[PDB]
């Protein structure tokens, strides 16, 4: 067992939620899905060796609505508690990624923005090895409307990629998506994800377009038995 700790650090209510992948060896069973974690608040449970999914943070929830409606940014079918199956979050939603137990007998780790950004987030761990993070607000500078997740207030509380987004008018042949005649890393290069600058200069650590992953991944792993921490809005 490791102990994986999240944390809202947010001067608001967030609702966090965890995935588990489907090629998952063990399953997360000590905590559920989704939650509700006040202002300041944390919540720390037992996670197995070999786990491999995701946490991410939702925004502005309301349970009477039904399905992944029920949250502004990241909303998972199930509601309150994520789906095992079908309860990965809808974009924008900045992810937490985990691969525990991996090739070589580490761990792998990452901050995702590949779909889109809605929360600052940090993952720590008690063991010195890699921290990732992306520490500063995203959503002031969304640089384009169609990006821009609003509130009811006008304001912005989230930031789609340029796939998510749609900006290209053709998610099924895309050049910010890798899709279609872009489905490849040599025929998707990240020189032709628009706002991929954006991202990535705010938040070099975070993923930022389909094959960052398989570029930076060796800079975030851990050997050594670590328990991790995942903060929202961290200092």
């Amino acid at each position: 067992m490791r102990t994986f700790t999240i944390r809202n650090n947010c001067p608001f209510t967030i609702w966090p939620a965890h995935f588990t992948n489907p090629d998952s060896p063990t399953k997360l069973t000590s905590q559920v899905a989704g939650w509700d974690a006040p202002a300041r608040s944390q919540k720390s449970f037992q996670v197995p060796d070999r786990w491999a999914g995701r946490f991410w943070g939702r925004r502005n929830c309301d349970f009477s609505k039904q399905g992944p409606s029920s949250c502004a940014t990241g909303g998972c079918n199930g509601g309150l508690i994520c789906d095992a199956r079908t309860g990965s979050g809808v974009p924008p939603a900045t992810l937490a990624e985990f691969k525990l137990n991996g090739d070589g007998g580490k761990d792998y780790y990452d901050v995702s923005n590949v779909d889109g950004s809605n929360l600052p987030v940090l993952i720590s761990n008690n063991k010195g090895c890699p921290s990732p993070s992306c520490r500063v607000d995203l959503n002031p500078g969304c640089p384009e409307d169609r990006m821009k997740v609003k509130d009811g207030r006008g304001t912005t509380i989230g930031c789609l990629s340029a796939c998510q987004a749609n900006l290209d008018g053709n998610h099924g042949n895309s050049a910010n998506c890798c899709t279609g005649s872009h489905g490849k890393p040599e025929t998707c290069p990240k020189t032709g994800v628009k706002y991929y600058d954006y991202f990535k200069g705010k938040c070099p650590d975070a993923y930022a377009y389909a094959y960052d992953e398989s570029s930076q991944s060796a800079l975030w792993t851990c050997n050594k038995g670590a328990d991790y921490t995942v903060t929202f809005c961290p200092h």
